[PDB]
């Protein structure tokens, strides 16, 4: 049965992404190959060329990702070699290296050995491979809540965090055979951190705000041709919204806007004043400027829907169905004032895709 | 087959409708009334206890509105005696009146004679009963752009638009039995506009904005146990968002924003200024303060979504399942900033409800 769902899966992949490379008299032996391969280890191993192309047609099918005009040009890095828990830390030190790029962001991902018989080869622990710990305790809230279960599980494991509200985690993640995961302390050379301030008001660096520089999604599983992929992590730059609007705005996160209200000099006391969506503004503005003052890539939601829109009008032109979740898709902050809010989308699921998965702690 | 439909809604309406008015022990009666009434006219006529807690049930189930806390108390006007156009016009002259109410709006509905054989005995070409005209020709572009179509066709009816960007539209509608629609011009003192001025920036009035106070949706079909009332207006107060960032914002409407950054003294040349998100806020701001100023009802989008809390909280005390619209109820400003965005609604359709019918023109 699961042989079934694999040969499948895989006779679509190969197909499909033969037929994108201009490879389609290739399809019917490759086919045979694998079907051999999978008739006598159970699974099959992709080309590098399959791989790197499965990785990118999965980008290119994510419906909650605004920032798909660039799925072709994904950096994918091979580490199915990989063995030991050094190999895995060194190549995620390498990955946040190689993405960060001086501040010039390249979106990249770095595929580890996929799932066997559904067991895990490397099992990566964190959401992301920068975000930071958060704290509760008798009343007392520190750092990012989302981070809550994991500072948590990290704790158990021997590791103490600073109990500052921007504590780097340390990568965790845990070996087939192993029975715990083991962690390391990120080198903070190879983390780019951008203070928070404001084009025009100077009191804005009062709030002692920063984020850091690029988001690297650690805990999705790349699925491929019936492979499952459950350590890949990758990375893009960021949209500005996602600080400004939601990771230090939501009352479930860094809460800030009280206090950006403040800073800003206006009163946060009665909806009908909009002091809420003036703060999430000048926010949003300061995060922009700062993100640019300091040369680290970062795209404003205005310009991130026009290339979606571009994205939109290649898969047209290329005769590809589009797929789309508008509720992600939309921007939390003007949303109405982009294209994407005035039209609909068809949320069905392709593969190869990026999924979530259940996680290993909690 | 038509009866049918009729007779099983009418079962459902009626069976639910007694069940929420405490009167369970009257249903077996009334059904037996009803289905009698159906065998021989082909139809069946509500009590007006029916009617007007079938009006209350139908906005209660608008997946789409924000403000359905209040659907208990809304005010219904029965006018199925109504016979001949001048007293169709003397009603809709009376519901702009009453609703009105010197600025303190009343949400209102006026139900008018219900379709018989699916024909129509009063036909509603307005989409609001106050709504101003637009034009283009050659290039020129006068008023609302979405009220095109319905101003040519009343140019074909013997009205001329004074063609300002706010030429108020007459009433227009068609009574059974007649080829065409007559219209009237509404007397401008019944129609309360407000003129748009910002609470700190004196400038903002050299824009020469305003709005009308009261919106009244004439163009939708009430539909209560089967029988289809498709001229029913009703009115509510405005949520500013609608006003500040759709009618005078939207590209495709008054495209004010450029203008709006103008004179709030803003550049608005870089994506990355936010110039537009700082522009929505800033005539979001006028329009609540200008509504405010002048004593005409209007919500903000924050307290509208803690109104829409309770709404949630009261349906499941009270053991109903609840409905909603994900996509038509977060506002279209700061949507992450209301609990709306952070949950989901179930988008089943109940009735009775409103719903959207073709329109007579074009
Ligand atoms: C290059 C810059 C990129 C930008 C600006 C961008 C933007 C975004 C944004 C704003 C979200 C919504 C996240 C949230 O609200 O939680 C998102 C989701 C997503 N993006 Fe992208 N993205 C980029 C690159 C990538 C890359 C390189 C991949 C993978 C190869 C990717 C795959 C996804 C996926 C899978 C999601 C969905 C996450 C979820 O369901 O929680 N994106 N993207
Ligand atoms: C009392 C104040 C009210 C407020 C503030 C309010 C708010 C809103 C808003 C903002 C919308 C979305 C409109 C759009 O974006 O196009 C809406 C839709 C709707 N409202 Fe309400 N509403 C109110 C009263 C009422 C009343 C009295 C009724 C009927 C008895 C009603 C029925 C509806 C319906 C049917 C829609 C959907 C319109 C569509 O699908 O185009 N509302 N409401
Ligand atoms: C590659 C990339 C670029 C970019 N600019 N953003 C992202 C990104 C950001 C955040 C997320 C996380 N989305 C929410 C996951 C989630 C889902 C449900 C509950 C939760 F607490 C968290 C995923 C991708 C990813
Ligand atoms: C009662 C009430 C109160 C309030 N504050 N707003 C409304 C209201 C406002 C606008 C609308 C119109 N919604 C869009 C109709 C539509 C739908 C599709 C295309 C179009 F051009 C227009 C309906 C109800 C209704
Ligand atoms: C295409 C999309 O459904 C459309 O733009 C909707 C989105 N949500 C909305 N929500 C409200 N309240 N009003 C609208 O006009 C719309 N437009
Ligand atoms: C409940 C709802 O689905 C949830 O709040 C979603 C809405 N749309 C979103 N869109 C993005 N981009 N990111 C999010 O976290 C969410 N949250
Ligand atoms: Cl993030
Ligand atoms: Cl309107």
């Amino acid at each position: 049965e699961e042989k079934e769902i694999l040969w499948n899966e895989a006779k679509a992949f190969i197909a499909a992404c033969y037929q994108e490379l201009g490879k389609a008299a290739e399809v019917k032996d490759r086919l045979a190959d694998i079907k051999s391969e999978i008739d006598l280890t159970g699974s099959y191993v992709h080309t590098k060329e399959e791989l790197e192309h499965g990785a990118k047609m999965a980008w290119r099918n994510s419906n909650r990702c605004i920032g798909r005009l660039f799925w072709n040009s994904l950096n994918v890095i091979d580490r199915r070699d990989v063995r030991t828990k050094e190999e895995v830390r060194d190549a995620l030190f390498h990955h946040i290296e190689t993405a960060t790029n001086n501040g010039k962001i390249r979106p990249t991902i770095t595929i580890f050995p996929p799932e066997e018989k559904g067991e895990k080869q490397v099992e990566i622990w964190n959401h992301q491979l920068i975000r930071y710990a958060g704290y509760e305790s008798d009343g007392e809230r520190i750092g990012d809540p989302a981070s809550c279960s994991l500072t948590a599980a990290c704790e158990e494991l021997g590791w103490r965090g600073e109990r500052t509200d921007f504590d780097l985690l340390p990568l965790i993640f845990r070996m087939k055979g192993d029975e715990q995961p083991v962690w390391y302390e990120l080198p903070r050379s190879l983390v780019i951190e951008v203070p928070i301030t404001h084009p025009d008001i100077e009191a804005f660096s009062d709030l002692e705000l920063k984020w850091y520089g690029v988001p690297i999604i650690s805990d999705m599983k790349l699925e491929v041709g019936g492979i499952h992929y459950n350590a890949a992590p990758f990375n893009g730059w960021y949209m500005g919204t996602e600080i400004g609007a939601r990771n230090l705005a939501d009352e479930k996160r860094y809460d800030k806007l009280k206090k950006v209200a403040s800073v800003i000099g206006i009163a946060a006391d009665y909806n009908t004043d909009l002091w809420k969506d003036q703060a999430l503004v000048e926010l949003n503005k300061a995060v922009l400027h700062s993100y640019k003052k300091q040369g680290v890539s970062i795209v404003d939601h205005h310009t991130a829907a026009s290339q979606f829109k571009r994205f939109e009008e290649q898969a047209e032109e290329a005769g590809r169905k589009l797929t789309g979740d508008w509720t992600w898709l939309i921007p939390p902050i003007s949303p109405a004032a982009t294209h994407i809010f005035h039209r609909s989308y068809d949320n069905s699921i392709v593969k190869p895709n990026y999924f979530y998965q259940d996680k290993p702690y909690e």
